[PDB]
């Protein structure tokens, strides 16, 4: 298992301990608050009400909690996954980033705490 | 495990097929989006800007996750718990309920989808 | 989870720290060696040449590992149970025993070394 | 999870669905009766009075139950294994033999069944 902390600030994503493989089956828990921005904050959903302008990953809001594995595209982690497969032929390191536009992470705040185990398969 | 939906209307809760008992290490995943009245919705965690004005759970904001086991007073979910184990003499059936003041529930509006497993221990 | 030795001459059987309750998914591997008599030894499915003149438990053999579930009666658990369900309204705390006849447990020698585990549910 | 037969006349062994990948942490169950030649039986820790006259894998008993994980050597599996985890470098998937020397498999007779699946990490 992993836990760690995901910063709203951290454009390139912080890396996790866990390594993908093809059969697995993970689960995800996401928690707390942050922001691309404003004094508000949000949780690991993001901001339902911002418009998707140039985000990362086009499937979740911005605010919102998105990883990558191995070099997949961006993938929706939101609150979290439970005993989930990923598609075929996705396979690799899980790297989780905040869900927001290029060059605007400066003004970001605030940090996801996230675990991450395999579960039995 | 369990799967359902946990409706923010619902002032009694929502009750699951799970006997958490002694010993128990549970992992809990909700996500979803809902209202305790306004037109906008919020996750989860609930609304961080709202007064608590006798909510059934003060540990938790209005419009968040949460729980009873058994005969437990009200214990936070918010976006899910990894591998929890519950506070001393906690044991018994688990019920989801929408934070919200008792007889408020009237106005709520919308649902989380909420996974429970145990793990392996 | 569990690990521990149980002697084929203890008669009363080697309780555990496992709790079975309902729903419950358990995992037991057996191993090693022992006897009810001869000088001669057998793995934890035990001597399958021999009689059942009395065995504690008549659904496996003399030198088998067995259980019991709290009050139950014997169940077979021989070289181990891959993610296993008890029957219905079986609970209590898992009692390891070598089976053999009553009474006889004084010329018995050897241990088997048994890990169980609960699997995620 | 693999379910499934080994047969003791299969000089080959039996290819499963289990890919061991580097961190995997694994369960193994094996039960039945083989024989290596004799009318009589073994379990899967084989015959523990026959001398080892070239078997495939030097640390079990002729009769055994035996793995590679990919082209590792040989590596007993016996009973089974809690909770396991392999050596470095081993990785692949696992292939279940039994334990014989090479060139006599011709005579030998039975089964046993094994279970295995990957664990919570
Ligand atoms: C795809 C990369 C090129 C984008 C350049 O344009 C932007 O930076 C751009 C365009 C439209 C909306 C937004 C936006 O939603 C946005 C999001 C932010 O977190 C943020 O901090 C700022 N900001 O600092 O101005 C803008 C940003
Ligand atoms: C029948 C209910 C008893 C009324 C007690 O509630 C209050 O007086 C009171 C005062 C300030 C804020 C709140 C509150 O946070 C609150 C929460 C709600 O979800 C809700 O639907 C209503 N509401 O519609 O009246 C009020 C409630
Ligand atoms: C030995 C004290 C009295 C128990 C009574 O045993 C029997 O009546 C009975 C009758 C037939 C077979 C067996 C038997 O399978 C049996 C099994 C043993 O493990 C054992 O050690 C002995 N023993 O030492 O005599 C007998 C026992
Ligand atoms: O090869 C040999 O030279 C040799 C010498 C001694 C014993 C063994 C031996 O352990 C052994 C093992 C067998 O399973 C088996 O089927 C036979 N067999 O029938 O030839 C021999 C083999
Ligand atoms: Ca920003
Ligand atoms: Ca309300
Ligand atoms: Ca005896
Ligand atoms: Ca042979």
């Amino acid at each position: 298992a992993w836990k760690g902390e995901v910063l709203a600030n951290n454009e390139a994503g912080q890396v996790t301990s866990i390594i993908y493989n093809p059969g697995d089956v993970i689960t995800i828990v996401a928690a707390g608050w942050a922001s691309y921005g404003p004094t508000q904050k949000w949780g690991p959903q993001g901001d339902r009400e911002h418009p998707d302008q140039g985000l990362i990953c086009h499937d979740a809001f911005c605010g919102a909690l998105v990883m990558k594995i191995g070099n997949s595209g961006t993938i929706p982690v939101n609150t979290g996954l439970f005993r989930w497969v990923a598609p075929n032929n996705v396979q690799g390191a899980i790297t989780l980033i905040y869900n927001d536009v290029p060059g605007t992470y400066g003004n970001n705040s605030g940090s996801f705490s996230v675990n991450i185990g395999k579960d039995q398969s």
